[PDB]
């Protein structure tokens, strides 16, 4: 999905129409500073790429944690599609049997395949997504080491322990992360973009280094979609099919609470 840009400090991501639309709006929004700078689109090898700020550029050997935000992680239109015209996914079946052999139904076992929405719902439930409104997806280091081994990280305390290990006792990093999340929450709550879009499948990317530099940005607007006609979301109330609620701010509230708790340990 990513390639190296010519210009210093930039990075290319394969263009997608929803994401291009979102980033454009966001540069003119209150949230402008809370997302990677978007510099337009460019062609390479006959294909479109977003020109983005490389969020790692200011850092010396950055540690990175990606947190998928929301209680729901698929669009409502996927549910519609899975009813009328299910696309059976065999890979998604095998993961289930790995985490939980009793998870698939008798019929799923017989099909060796599940619908995407079914797969995404189960993933939300064995992780923290359903209960806390976010989940940890991965950690990268310049230590070189990366991990995506977080599929059953669910309890508030399991999540805390992952962040505890990620910050490695750096009080300044943690204080900065918290300060940045508070300011992001404040921006989200007045953002014109945020009240009028359903924000699904995006992440908060935490970045720090051994010099105590810390930043956090919202990324990945590929599944972020406008609400029709001045309908708005509050981003905290439970999702019920039809209301298009994403629980984004429930997740952000909970994440801030966990980091604040960690800070007081
Ligand atoms: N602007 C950016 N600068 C530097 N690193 C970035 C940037 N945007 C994204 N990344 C990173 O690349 C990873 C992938 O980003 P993402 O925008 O979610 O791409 P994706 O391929 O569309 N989606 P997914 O399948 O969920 O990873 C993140 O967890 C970061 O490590
Ligand atoms: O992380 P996992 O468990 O591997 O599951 C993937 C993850 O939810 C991606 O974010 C998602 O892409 P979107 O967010 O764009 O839907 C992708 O869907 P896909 O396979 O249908 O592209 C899944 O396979
Ligand atoms: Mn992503």
């Amino acid at each position: 999905s990513f390639k190296a840009a010519g210009t210093s400090g930039l990075i290319l991501k394969r263009c997608s129409e929803p994401e291009r639309y979102c980033l454009a709006r966001l540069m003119a929004d209150a949230l402008r500073g809370c997302v990677p700078a978007f510099h337009g689109v460019v062609e390479r090898d006959g294909e479109s790429y977003l020109q983005l700020q490389d969020l790692l550029d200011g850092f010396d050997g950055p540690c990175v944690l990606d947190c998928k935000m929301g209680v729901r992680t698929y669009l409502e239109e996927e549910l519609t599609k899975a009813r009328e015209r299910p696309k059976l996914r065999k890979d998604m079946y095998k993961k289930m049997l790995a985490v939980d052999p009793e998870a698939p139904t008798e019929e799923e076992h017989a099909q060796r395949a599940v619908t995407k929405p079914r797969y995404m719902q189960w993933r939300e439930g064995i992780s923290s997504s359903t209960t806390l409104g976010f989940r940890i997806e991965g950690i990268k280091k310049a230590d070189g080491s990366c991990s995506t081994d977080f599929k059953t990280t669910r309890s508030r305390e399991q999540v805390l322990r992952v962040f505890e290990e990620f910050v490695q006792g750096d009080e300044e990093v943690l204080r900065r992360y918290l300060n940045r999340l508070q300011q992001i929450r404040d921006t989200l709550e007045v953002s014109e973009f945020f009240r009028r879009h359903e924000v699904i499948g995006s992440s908060l990317l935490f970045v720090h280094d051994h010099c105590h530099r810390a930043g956090v940005w919202l990324i990945d607007f590929g599944k972020t979609t406008p609400l029709p006609d001045g309908q708005i979301l509050d981003h905290r109330r439970p999702w019920e099919e039809g209301n298009r609620e994403d629980g984004y701010l429930l997740g952000l509230d909970n994440l801030i609470g966990i980091l604040a708790s960690l800070a007081e340990r």
